[PDB]
């Protein structure tokens, strides 16, 4: 049984026996390549005090399925639309939270909207080199995008 | 400024203005291949109500650096030691937590200890196929291991 210590905006904190559990909405993330550049985004993230390299991502809102949320986040964060294909999912940190991320590939991108979030097109090889030299941090979604590219999109 | 709602065992919950922040110790994860099998582990994870496929992982304890924690988790979870090389790091979910994971490669594994955590040696190709067919869930660390193998270890 779970007893709730805090019910919030994008998380709840519960105790389940000895375990501390953070309930969190599920998320999506979108991997997109164009002319050998991957579509990264950066934003200040107060939890870490910096702007890591991420890919377009966000929470699934009421009424949405993961594909629909992926389309929405791509449009809202970058002004693009594409043909989306589901790839895989992962639990971000299942030792304490239930957040699950659904990852999609986007192809054939088109600008639909001419408009906080910085769009950072960057070759994945360069993102990995900058990270190895200490110049940028990754989110899980950014690292998954870079590794997926190296594994399957070259 | 952060105001603390909960100070716990492996997390704290804070508010920073409008933001809900979970402070969490940093973690390590170890990618290891032997005879084409990757070293996965599974354990019941009460936060998600299931046992995802992970790689050996754990929290960095007081006094340890990431390499030392990686050695310890490999030994404690699987009874092995190896030659460790640092690969990269990632923030698990920087929209709400500061947990950072440091990922290592282990080579030349040796059993040092004959002894909750299930050791699951499995070809990464098969782990990915089982996940695509809905048979297993991944943690971020398990998915990172599979993608890193496909990118760089074949
Ligand atoms: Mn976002
Ligand atoms: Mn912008
Ligand atoms: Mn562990
Ligand atoms: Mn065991």
């Amino acid at each position: 049984e779970r007893t709730y210590l805090y019910r919030g905006r994008i998380l709840n904190l519960a105790l389940e026996g000895r375990y501390e559990i953070v309930e969190h909405k599920p998320a999506v993330a979108v991997i997109a390549l164009r002319e050998g550049r991957m579509l990264f985004v950066r934003q200040m993230r107060p939890a870490v005090g910096l702007a890591p390299l991420e890919i377009p991502a966000g929470l699934i809102e009421p009424g949405e399925d993961p594909l629909e949320a992926a389309r929405r986040e791509l449009a809202e964060e970058t002004g693009l639309s594409g043909d989306l294909t589901y790839l895989f999912s992962y639990f971000v940190s299942p030792g304490f939270t239930d957040e699950k991320t659904h990852v999609f590939l986007a192809e054939n991108l088109k600008e639909v909207e001419a408009h906080a979030i910085e769009v950072v097109w960057m070759r994945p090889e360069e993102a990995l080199e900058r990270h190895q030299r200490g110049e940028v941090e990754f989110s899980a979604t950014g690292l998954v995008g870079v590794l997926y590219y190296h594994a399957f999109l070259r």
